[PDB]
């Protein structure tokens, strides 16, 4: 079980961390959702599906910078929605394929009442998401740490 990003970076068997760089809608109004779809950025696979079943959760997601300050968040994990920043670990998604496949996570972020102007700055850390991986084979319990960075400013009109 390993993962890779669209940016070309990767995290190998056993876990670790990597940086993810996302383009964001440059203008977002109060009452609108800014979407950060990591499912197009983060992909994982099972290295031995002939024998082993891999289990994957979103263990925890934290908001940083302008996302923590200026937005109200929901995270969608495999069709289900949760508070973001997260209050609990999600149920498991099953990975039974060697073809690299999306980690099904999306952030839905809507401006708070006090947001206005540049609510997210380019190059700033906006989130950390921890993918947790186990299996039905042994005692492996690994963390894949995704550091999410803004590629561009996001403006909330006033
Ligand atoms: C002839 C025995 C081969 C033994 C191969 C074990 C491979 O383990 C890796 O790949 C497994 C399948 O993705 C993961 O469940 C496990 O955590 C680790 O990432």
């Amino acid at each position: 079980f390993a993962c890779k990003t669209a940016n070309g970076t990767a995290i190998p068997i056993g876990g670790g961390s990597a940086n993810v760089y996302v383009n964001l809608a440059p203008v977002v109004n109060v009452g609108q959702n800014l979407v950060v779809d990591l499912s197009t950025q983060i992909f994982c696979h099972n290295d031995y599906p002939e024998t082993i079943t891999d289990y994957v959760t979103l263990q925890r997601g934290s908001a940083y910078g302008g996302v923590l300050s200026n937005f109200s968040g929901t995270v969608k994990y495999s069709g289900s929605s949760y508070p973001f920043p997260t209050t609990s670990e999600t149920p498991r998604v099953v990975y039974n394929s060697r073809t690299d496949k999306p980690w099904p996570v999306a952030l839905y972020l809507t401006p708070v009442s006090s947001a206005g102007g540049v609510a997210i700055k380019a190059g700033s850390l906006i989130a950390v998401l921890i993918l947790r991986q186990t299996n039905n084979y042994n005692s492996d319990d690994f963390q894949f740490v995704w550091n999410i960075y803004a590629n561009n400013d996001v403006v909330v009109p006033t």
